[PDB]
Formats: C-alpha cells, structure tokens, sequence
C-alpha cells in the first residue's frame, strides 16, 4: 500500500542481511512500513528513541505565520536527526547503504536496522527517493534521497520533487530536510538552497492542505544563515 521508490526498479548487502539479530530486534524489523507511522513504539520490548529530548512540530517556529506558503516552513539550527516528524530527509548516495555526514549521522542515531532495510534495496538513483523506517529516530520514516555530483539544477529539484510526492502519496504530513548535494556533492549552497525552498514552495500551492511542516535542518551555522537570507 505504501510507495517506498520514486523511482523504477551484492556481497556487502548479502552480508548486511545475514547478520544475527535478536528476536526483539527482529520483532522491530517485521513491523510492516504502512503500520509504522501510527504503532506504539514502545509497545515493541527491542526499541528505544535515542535522542532525549526530540523536537516535535509544536516548538518549531515557521518562517512567517501570516503567509500562505511560509506558515508551512520553518528553520531549524541543528541535527536533523532532532526533529519529531513523520519523516526526514537523508542525503544518501546511490549504493544507499550508508557513508559520511549526515547519511553517517542518520544512521548512528537510527541504529543497525536501518543498514539493514537499506539492505533489502538496490540502491537509489540520483533524484529519487527510498523511503524506510526510522527505527530510534524521534522522526518516523527516512527518506534516503540522492542529489546529484555537480551543479544539475534538474536532478536536485527532482529529488525535492520526489521527497514531497512520496510524502502526499503515502500521507505524511511533516517532514525534516537536511542539505542535499552541498559540501562533498559540491552543489554551491546558495544555488542548492535556492532550489529546496523553491520546490518546497511550489508544492505547497499546489497541494495545501495535504503537509503541515517542511523543517530546513541546519547543522552548520553557514547553512542557517543562507535559508534566512534566501526567506527575507
């Protein structure tokens, strides 16, 4: 019922899946995606929300509660990672099985069984989304997206595209970004920002009513300081 893949549709991913898990661990894993959004977590003996004090839709402040569009965006200086919503956004890269940054901080935070259903996967390609459980997220879903290598405004608004048509076909209504394709991916971040508020923007006209919250997450003060100045 859920669609998990924008897109059409290994020894490391082989070895990822055969490793041991524990029957708590697997009880956790076997949770269909669908039930995910709405089960009592800590109805399952195996998990734990590993951040101690998530922020949830109620503390964040949108950029501008009296316009249409910007009572639905909101900055947030910190992890993504912090931020209770139904989804976050994950900058993965096409094998999707994990690496540095934020894809490296996602899935410390989330715990091994997010490798694991990345594991149960080929891949991602650049400008579509994998949609997963959060496991120990505060957040529910992840939305593992691939931004392009390089300045292809197409491609990083196809992510943005893909990150927002998975959450209305699936019925979420909040979700975290984090910056998708700036630093190692070398997409300039001003331009890279442009573009994010931008689809966000458009999607939000054309389908109000369906998303609460679009949070911008931003780990590094530069990162903050260019979504303010790109939002007045």
């Amino acid at each position: 019922e859920f669609v998990t893949y924008s897109g059409e549709e290994s020894p490391t991913r082989t070895r990822i899946l055969s490793a041991a898990l524990s029957p708590a661990e697997r009880a956790i894993f076997d949770v269909p995606i669908e039930k995910w959004l709405s089960i009592d977590r800590s109805s399952l003996s195996g998990w734990k929300c590993a951040v101690p004090r998530p922020v949830t839709i109620e503390q964040l402040r949108p950029v501008d509660p009296s316009d249409a569009i910007l009572r639905h965006i909101a900055l947030y200086r910190g992890p993504v990672t912090d931020l209770q919503l139904d989804a976050i956004v994950n900058a993965a890269n096409t094998r999707c099985l994990g690496g540095g940054g934020v894809d490296g901080a996602i899935h410390r935070v989330a715990g091994p069984l997010l490798l694991r259903e990345c594991a149960t996967f080929n891949g991602c390609q650049t400008g579509e989304c994998r949609l997963t459980k959060g496991y120990q997220l505060p957040a529910r879903y992840v939305l593992h997206t691939v931004g392009p290598v390089g300045e292809r405004p197409d491609m990083l608004r196809k992510c943005y595209r893909s990150i927002l048509s998975l959450a209305l076909k699936n019925g979420l209504r909040s979700i975290g970004f984090c910056c998708v394709s700036t630093g190692v991916y070398g997409y300039p971040l001003l331009p890279a920002t442009r573009i994010a508020l931008g689809e966000t923007r458009k999607f939000l006209e054309e389908h109000g009513g369906a998303l609460d919250m679009c949070c911008f997450a931003c780990f590094q003060e530069d990162e903050y300081k260019t979504y303010e100045k790109c939002v007045g």
